């Protein structure tokens, strides 16, 4: 691997959390036992459904693979 | 929306060109039958040794895989 970043926009998908998880935008618990929020398939950001429109679309992460 | 890109700096490595190939910087032939120049391991840019010093470091490509 080299110094490198992946840069794009988020790719959020409905996610079923198996452990208590917080929103990476607002900090409140992702309530529920299933489909509690959205996780970006690329960078892993977790958000409430209602917080999706509050977050910037920019999605970047360092690639070490 | 946006494309996803892999971004960093070039990673040039000496390459054996099997067909006549030109420098992507200056346009002159990569002279010889072996080790004629360097190919960026990330984006594929081909350069003369001397042109390595002349190109911008910026290395980007769209990731379609
Ligand atoms: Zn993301
Ligand atoms: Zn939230
Ligand atoms: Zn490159
Ligand atoms: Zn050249």
């Amino acid at each position: 691997g080299s110094r490198r970043a992946s840069v794009g926009s988020h790719r959020f998908k409905v996610y079923n959390y198996m452990s208590p998880t917080f929103c990476d935008h607002c900090g409140s618990l992702l309530w529920g036992l299933v489909k509690q929020g959205l996780k970006c398939e690329d960078c892993g950001m977790n958000v409430h459904h209602k917080c999706r429109e509050k977050v910037a679309n920019l999605c970047e992460f360092i690639v070490t693979d």
